[PDB]
């Protein structure tokens, strides 16, 4: 009976999917839930993308009102988990403390709830690995049922779909209130936080592990493709991604449906949703190397009238061969101009229906003493890293707070300003960066940031010659599945590209990217960091309005 | 040779393999049929297919014709209509081998040439043709091979509905002569002429066999029947195409590319967009407020534009600008022949170490022809349609050279034409009208290959209407496509130093187009922005330059073998 709670310290996989019906608030809900999974079960080791498919203000206060976890956490960065090898590879664990059924017992109780159902919206999904602390699969529902509980004070739905390699159907379950009270109490710091276990007491009835609808669900295969393409359970027919394949292709040969077009994926740059692919932002560049706060913060202005989604700020030149001058540090360029903005913008934000229309805010820095200053001011949203976080990984840390992410642009490079221009040999470089992008996004989802709050960025200019980032852009297709992030503006391989003083160069270089704009558009590059942001708005108003066919 | 004053209806071919002068040589050739057989009234598109100095001075000492020739407009042809349908016609005075005998006359020689074995530049015509018979026809022919002397092979493919196949042919030294002077004044060449011709097949042998003489009739008479086909021009070369395709797999139309011509040169349709760089008089001088005419500022224009790399000039003094007033004081004809003639003298001032075809904004005949005469231009810009004269397509034939020309669609003048913007079918009256507008140059003699289409944005569209043209710009994939989009008032309406701003939005706008134009394969684009164009056509066209079309697809598989 309390075998449940024997006191052995164990490491378990569970993989958990959220889904909710707002649309409004989807990414907030889900990603309040993320914060409370890391924070009552265990350790994000893997996230997929957030999907959109077909078949309010007590958030922040609530976030405010928890009660502490018994456990433990680590930020420390971490670069492989053990457990979640063995997890992948079917490699030997613990026997379950809750008693196992065989396939055949299994496959029949899962039959038998999906034809019940079957006798008796849009959905917003995204699936979790944690690394728990929790025992077992009940005591894990449980502390799941006070999250959705918490959050309610529908609205969110947590289910396990795996949880080691185990086999479970429990048909009749009824746990005594002191029994929950019990459970809750080995996890969390229990201190109106009594009435909750009340409401919870009917609702869990069974417990099936893998999850009944696993397999019979096409937006639950949707996000595990995303994590674990090549996971095998025992009571499956094939590996994730197989039965995600033979999902696909039989709507289309048992109907005429690809099932693609209602499911979506998305990605996030600050609280809303982006719909992969579907639009090509354009991110102003705002180079403070001196310049003064008002100018730049008059310049930010101009960029969000000119038609700017995005601003992104830098105060440390990365140009070819540039020296800086120490005369002032990046902090000191970046942080007043980020504040003034700040202060601007709300004293005009409260005289007219501006909250919307507030623009992304991106720091392109890689310096951790910069980010950690934006970061503590709310200055920023997105930090743009050039060296995808390699130069100092101790940055990730900072992407995450109690009820905060942030979103990352990953960028390759090699080398620095001066060296960087004789690094460009690589056996395959269109898909040398590809793989290292991907590594690097391994890394940060490893570690807890969610996947689809990181943008690729193939670097143009950086440690490739003229011809390199041509073959880049020529190739740019094999990033259809990636929010694309693209920065061509003014870089020198433009110029590479005419035939035949300096402002006859200067507009040349201009008009040469409204061509890399235009064909960014119909590539459907997600972003793109540009200096000419009316330029830039206008082609593509232009190419969006040839596009649009009238009723 | 007795009977006179007869006119028949006669399809020829004409071949080439001299690239750098197909254009030259097949323009030669027309030019003696018209003088030597008739009036040419249809032309197909000139084809690359896979399977010098001395023309000048032979333009000035030829022989005449005995028949007067003849260019007056027509609009219709009563002998072509009933060519075409297969109609009651005179009897053949050449013998008629029936159908069996000619196919099996045909095989024969198309086997024993499969056996005796061990870039083509093509061009059909039809002639309406005072010449009695297909082979007195055919002497003449041989006659105008000869004075151009392979450097041109002129073949016959049909003779009304004939069906002829003579075996075995001598002609006397002077039976040939009494043919020739027939038609012509006489004053050698004969002497050559003479086994030269050896058999006479009517149709043409090759007619169904090569793929690139259906594909040239295909252009001109693709619903035609004749008595030795199975079945139609259309039908024929379509089942070529298609069963090239299902049994060697193989795109037929890769290897033979359709050409039109801007001035003296060959371009391959699809194949590159060209700027057109805009030089407007009226705005060049008066928009200052100025009141007076600057012809050098002007030609300092022109030299900045090819610089800026323009492959066109177009050169315009009346104003088709909406609610725009001509000036009364200046004529057009002031404001464009002087900035012409000193462009003319300082290219050829500054021609000791290229040069760009010069187009001419105007419907106004007297314009054109001083133009013309004097070699000012190589383009006629017709936003009529040659509709306000249609005596103007005269002009585009001389004795010696043809003219290329635009065929822009509009209604009503500056003041009325946004108002009339109702339309049936827009995408669509509009292509007809063009097309119908190319008949009636081609029926004139205007070479199919040298008349471009332009929808004329803008011009009686409404916004949204000038939009839809462009989303539906692939109805002209098979033709010459001349576009003008610049700075026109619909790229604003696709918006959302405040007059500035406005006009950065639209040149910027015009580069949308311009890239939209690029990837549609435009053949014309006429700009104000020349530099701000060629910059972005240059960097689109890099983006496309492949080095290795396969190494996306290998570069892929190394990746995941690794
Ligand atoms: N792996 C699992 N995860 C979550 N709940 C499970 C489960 N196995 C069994 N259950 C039972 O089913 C209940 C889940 O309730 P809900 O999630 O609200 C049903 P639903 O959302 O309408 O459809 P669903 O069960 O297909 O998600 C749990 O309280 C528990 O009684
Ligand atoms: N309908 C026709 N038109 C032109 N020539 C014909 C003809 N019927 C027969 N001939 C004769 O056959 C010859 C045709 O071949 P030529 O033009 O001389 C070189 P070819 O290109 O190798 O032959 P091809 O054009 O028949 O392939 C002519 O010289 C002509 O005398
Ligand atoms: N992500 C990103 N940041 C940049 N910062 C400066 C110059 N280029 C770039 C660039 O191309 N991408
Ligand atoms: N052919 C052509 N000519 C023009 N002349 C003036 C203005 N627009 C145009 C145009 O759009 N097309
Ligand atoms: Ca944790
Ligand atoms: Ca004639
Ligand atoms: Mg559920
Ligand atoms: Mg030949
Ligand atoms: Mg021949």
């Amino acid at each position: 009976q309390e075998l449940i709670l024997s006191e052995e310290n164990k490491t378990n996989i569970a993989v958990l999917n959220l889904g909710t019906n707002d649309r409004r608030n989807a990414v907030l809900i889900l990603e309040t839930a993320l914060h409370l999974v890391e924070k009552y079960l265990g350790k994000i080791i893997n996230t997929s993308y957030l999907y959109e498919t077909v078949p309010v203000n007590y958030i922040n206060e609530l976030m405010q009102n928890l009660e502490e976890s018994k456990y433990e956490e680590n930020k420390e960065l971490i670069d492989k988990c053990e457990e979640y090898e063995t997890f992948l590879k079917n490699g030997k664990v613990d026997n379950s403390i809750l008693k196992e059924v065989n396939v055949e017992n299994y496959l029949l109780e899962c039959n038998n709830i999906i034809v019940k159902n079957d006798e008796i919206s849009y959905f917003y999904n995204l699936t979790v690995v944690v690394k728990t602390f929790v025992n077992d699969p009940l005591s894990m529902l449980v502390v799941i049922k006070y999250i959705e509980e918490l959050m309610k004070r529908r609205i969110i739905d947590i289910d396990i779909l795996f949880f080691n390699d185990f086999t479970i159907f429990m048909k009749n379950i009824k746990l005594e209130k002191n029994m929950i009270y019990k459970i809750l109490s080995k996890y969390i710091h229990l201190e109106d936080p009594q009435e909750i276990i009340n409401n919870m007491v009917d609702n869990i009835e069974f417990l099936s592990i893998p999850h009944v609808y696993t397999t019979h669900r096409y937006s639950i295969l949707l996000c595990l493709n995303d994590m674990i393409p090549e996971y095998k359970h025992n009571v499956l027919n094939n590996t994730i991604r197989c039965l995600y394949n033979k999902y696909v292709s039989r709507m289309k040969e048992q109907y005429n449906i690809n099932i693609k077009e209602n499911n979506k994926r998305i990605y996030v740059l600050k609280d809303r949703i982006s719909y992969l692919k579907e639009k090509t932002n354009i991110v102003g560049i705002l180079n403070v190397n001196f310049v003064e706060p008002k100018r730049a913060v008059q310049r930010m202005f101009e960029m969000i009238n000119e038609g700017a989604s995005v601003i992104d700020i830098g105060g440390e030149s990365s140009a070819p061969f540039v020296i800086p001058n120490p005369k002032i540090s990046e902090r000191d360029l970046v942080v007043p101009v980020l504040q003034l903005f700040q202060k601007e913008w709300n004293d005009i934000k409260n005289k007219i229906v501006k909250c919307d229309a507030k623009p992304i805010i991106s720091i392109d820095t890689i310096n951790y003493n910069v980010f950690k200053e934006c970061v503590d001011n709310d200055l920023v949203d997105i930090l743009n890293d050039i060296s995808a976080c390699t130069n100092n990984p101790e940055i990730i840390k900072l992407l995450k707070k109690k009820n905060k992410f942030y979103s990352v642009v990953l960028m390759h490079k090699r080398g620095n300003p001066h060296t960087m221009d004789k690094l460009t040999n690589y056996d395959n470089l269109v898909y040398d960066i590809k793989n290292y992008l991907e590594q690097r996004l391994n890394f940060l989802v490893l570690n807890g940031i969610p996947r689809y709050r990181i943008l690729f960025d193939i670097g143009l200019g950086f440690a490739k010659k003229h011809d390199q980032s041509i073959k880049l852009l020529q190739n740019i297709h094999v990033y259809d599945e990636y929010p694309l992030f693209i920065g061509y503006s003014r870089k020198r391989f433009i110029a590479h590209c005419m035939n035949d003083k300096d402002q006859l160069l200067y507009q040349k270089n201009i008009c040469g990217g409204l061509a890399i704009a235009s064909y960014s558009y119909y590539k459907k590059v997600d972003l793109i960091r540009v200096h000419d942001v009316l330029e830039t708005k206008s082609v593509l108003d232009v190419l969006t309005k040839i596009d649009q066919v009238k009723d």
